[PDB]
């Protein structure tokens, strides 16, 4: 049986970073080296201040950084040395041609393909690290095939990531489940049995599930689909606690209490975001599309027409409570990243709230924590930020002479504000539209002050 | 009981300007004072050139600009006021959610918040403006939220009805006075209150008392019914042409029916102004707000039928020039919304010229009334200066010209000089009657060598 | 009755059509006039068009009875018979834009013969025009009337660019239409006259207008028909295993259907079958006939689904992903042995192609170099295309090669060599059924070909 001892990863980005130095922590055997075509990106994990921050990450960089772990930009000598290669590269939504805006775009990985083809010899396994469409295993293989060389034998496996922006370091020395799909022939085997001997340093085999290729690179898609599905089936039923005076919060727990059900994923929402929901659920509906598959098209469908549904019709609810006119009126955006403890804004509610009262001509006051100052404006356009666009350095600035204030983000500190002080400096009526139940618990409070307050999922008083 | 003495009015454009100079003219013992943002309108209202020409204007306003007629101090006019008129314009959005339907509401969201602001006691706002369904339910939330002690602010509904041309003696006898008010013994109060001002002049049979909201859908749902006539017989037009029979024949049939009348049945190439469009628009819009999509799509036919209407009457001209139009000379006879005026706002002659634009054509238009620079504009989004030229007669435009457009049916256009038309047109010289002005001329047109065609008769 | 002597026609199709009238009718004098001097005087030159033995026939008869001048009005004043041969093109505007013909240049022709002309004088349009479009004509002369002024008939063309001069001395059919008066009678056995020169009156169809108007449309619609109903059978045969070319051969064995324009392509070009077609069905529409409409509107749709289609295979077998892809383009004419681009599926293959980024390079033998520019511009031609100035440069690196256009030089190119300098995987999309026979050898060096009608 073949033994690991040399691994090499393509792609030093939020996956085969934080990966790979986990496998140099558990495994000091075994020399990994990341590279990346980014020279600024490997100085960055060679320097003290590392690009991305996961608690507990500096612990395990210091402590095999020099030892078992390098980062370099010499990809070649790297696949050369490397027994297993690890393609960690982006694979970005196509924006052009067949399949703009919901196909995935392959050519960072029909690259990789083509140099570890083309810098090595022998036997090597070569493992899709990042989030790829189903049967692109397949063109990985047929790039070595039609490449082949003399005593060239490259093994072609799928172990995708599962670990989430903000507990990077805890889901992988206790992750769930390892996922590992190679084919079903005695030599697929073989490379199976070796990547998942290297897991076995430190997982169960009881958390270590093999699969065929295909069925790894569906199940990736497909597990955050059901994630996804979850936040929208919740948010339709919110938009019907306020059409019959339930509460959505008090569903939420009646359903999360079946164990069959679980009680993760069901805080409803202004909209889920992020670079990995949208992204998985429209990759997998044009999937279907391409295999004549249309029902099931239509059927995943429905999640992204919900999450778009429940950002327009909040947006709906603060322009009609604002008389259908809110042409140079402030209004305070509190919050700007798609959750909360982060400053990442890929997909956020927070963008499409304001383009909607950006398109009524209102005069937005957005504040955000975390978020840049230069995001915001980035994120906002396609001029029209300059005249509608305003970005406070705190929250009473953006409240002062506001219509209405808008929480798009669970940030902590929302729910800690003085409501008495922003109350005497907003126009009256002063509303408060609470895009994330943040606030439940201080409605009789804000409306003894004189806010109405409305939020997803509960039916308005009078 | 109570007993309105002194009357403000915000905005002196056309709706407040008119109405508040008889109600001063009828009520020497009220004062009213027209308040206004905009100090170029006031200084022309105490000049002797007003800003808008109605006819018996002039003598309505110097019998009482001094005694009790005043025209820029908003503050102390609400501050002393017991009525307060609303009269600003309420514009269609032309952007977001409603874009060219929905009205926009901040003119009005200006005027009750400085309202609720420079006023103190008990005060009668009345909204005299085109407001769209419920917006008074706006300006009591305004109200409601911004409250005094000792502040009691009575809001009620009484639309318009004036049109323009006749705005005073539409004023002086009107059909009807509607004013809508709470269900409240509060209310009521004030709905006396302001019956009472017009009992100067209007008798107490032609003064209606309903609710707020049956006061706003009233001044709406009244301009579509005026809307769908015109629509209606202009569909029966283009039955008429396919039939044989004549719509003008047929209208006067529907009208001698005492229970349908005669008003509003001349069929045209489509109904223009700023009144009909906007709020049958705002209507439709409406109704999709409220979960009415089968009232929606029912009030859009009217829309339909006057957009079929240009576009059937533009095609006919293309088909009879077989089909091609490129640099064609074409006379465009008439481009105001009507006959005997310059507005020229939603016109139709607007929309068979810019249909004829696309083809290429060299479009020749004139009109009595509407000035050079008016019709530049409304042609505009380039394609303006290559094929639009604007002639000071109507021989000009027609001086080696295919066809003869008439648009407007200004009553020149029926006497004027064929016979040396034709000689300087292209042949075959064709004339469109787009508004049946030249019914009796059809014998004496043939002869001459034109092939004239009409709306709702077959050629 | 009358006899012709004199022939005047306006535009320099009337060219070729018009030289051998002079050529096979010694007695007759033939002027073409035309607006355009840079037209007359190319002709007056050692000419503006090639066709095969053109120059012949012009510098035959060129000084004694073929005449081209560009003065028009002296030509209408002389003329016994006076053919229109003006081109009808598209409209691109207003009502009827992207099917509708535009007549401005057939109604500044009626206006301007009417001017210059008294007597009797016979008026034909030989171009491709819209049904009852001779009602028009007529409408104008009969306004335009003057004393002792009195006919107009239809004469369409069916020659093919690159056979004219075959086509016109041996046509399959002359058709002339005219009137059911004993005037138009007169006018037509007066153009019948002019053709029993060289030939027989059996290959003369006498109709009326309007029938002869329509023929001319229908003619290539039909043609047209049967290239989509076999590209049509094509996919389906991509799909069942069968192949098109066999089927294609089966169904041309019978005597009814005929074996002619049965050759599955990536598409139909030119600027008469979609621009005759599409005019068909526009006519349909304003004569209140949607049925007939939306049936010959397949003949369109099956056409653009037959390019579309393909360009789609070739991005699936490059893994959905040709970004920065090197791709010849081999072929960019309609069809072989022409220069013409018009209508061309080379255009749209590589448009499909550059909207997902690829790097074309395209060649073709006789295609012009700047016009493969123009074709493809509305910035983007600029960063993405590359003309190659021969074969072999546009495989130097290439992922896949694409032949679009059926030239006999591709079957013969040294493929060996082009798979030693190409990346793998090497493909082949013959879109034109030229390798038909090359298949086993070039799967036996290294490239996975596909082509249309067969499964893969
Ligand atoms: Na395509």
């Amino acid at each position: 049986m073949f033994e690991i001892k040399k691994i090499c990863c393509i792609g030093a980005g939020y996956v085969g970073g934080p990966t790979c130095s986990v496998i140099a922590h558990m495994c000091p055997e075994i020399r990994v080296t990341v590279v990346d075509v980014n020279e600024s990106r490997i100085n960055a994990w060679n320097s003290p201040t590392l690009p991305i921050y996961e608690p507990g990450l500096k612990e395990v960089v210091e402590s095999c950084r020099g030892k078992n772990l390098f980062f370099s930009t010499n990809i070649d000598d790297a696949i050369k040395e490397a027994d297993l290669v690890f393609i960690s590269v982006n694979t970005p939504t196509k924006t052009y041609g067949m399949g703009k805006g919901r196909a995935l775009d392959l050519k960072y990985i029909e690259a990789c393909a083509r140099r570890i083809v083309q810098n090595s010899n022998g036997y090597k396994i070569v493992t899709e690290k990042s989030t790829v469409p189903v049967r692109a295993a397949e063109s990985i293989r047929r790039i070595f095939d039609a490449n082949t060389k003399p005593n060239l034998n490259l093994q072609v496996l799928s172990n995708p990531e599962f670990l989430a922006e903000g507990t990077a370091i805890k889901d992988l020395k206790n992750p769930d489940r390892v996922l590992i799909g190679g084919d079903e022939t005695p030599e697929g085997q073989r490379a199976v049995q070796a990547l998942c001997a290297v897991y076995e340093h430190w997982v169960p085999r009881e958390k270590i599930l093999t699969t065929n290729t295909w069925s790894s690179e569906l199940s990736k898609l497909a597990a955050n689909a059901f994630l996804a599905q979850r936040i929208s089936s919740i948010n339709s039923i919110s938009a019907l606690c306020e059409a019959t005076g339930a509460d959505v919060e008090e569903v939420a727990t009646a359903i999360g209490m079946d164990q069959r059900i679980g009680n993760k994923f069901l805080k409803a929402s202004v909209g889920f975001g992020g670079s990995c929901f949208q992204k998985d659920v429209l990759n997998l509906v044009y999937l279907c599309e391409a295999l004549n598959l249309p029902e099931v098209a239509r059927y995943w469908q429905q999640v992204i027409d919900m999450n778009d549904y429940q950002r327009r019709r909040f947006a709906s609810r603060i322009i009609d409570s604002l008389f259908n006119t809110v042409t140079d009126k402030k209004i305070a955006i509190l919050g700007f990243a798609f959750k909360k403890d982060t400053g990442d804004t890929r997909e956020s509610s927070s963008i499409y709230i304001s383009k909607y009262l950006m398109d009524e001509g209102a005069h937005l006051h957005i504040y955000d924590p975390k978020v840049p100052r230069e995001q915001i404006v980035v994120d906002l356009s396609h001029d029209q930020v300059s005249r509608l666009v305003t970005i406070s350095k705190d929250p009473y600035e953006a409240c002062d002479g506001a219509h209405a204030v808008v929480i798009c983000t669970e940030w902590d500190m929302f729910k800690e504000l003085d409501y008495e002080r922003i109350h005497k400096k907003m126009l009256k009526p002063a509303f408060i539209f609470d895009g994330r139940r943040v606030l439940d618990g201080l409605h009789n409070e804000l409306q003894t002050i004189g806010f109405q307050i409305e939020t997803i999922g509960k039916k308005v008083s009078s």
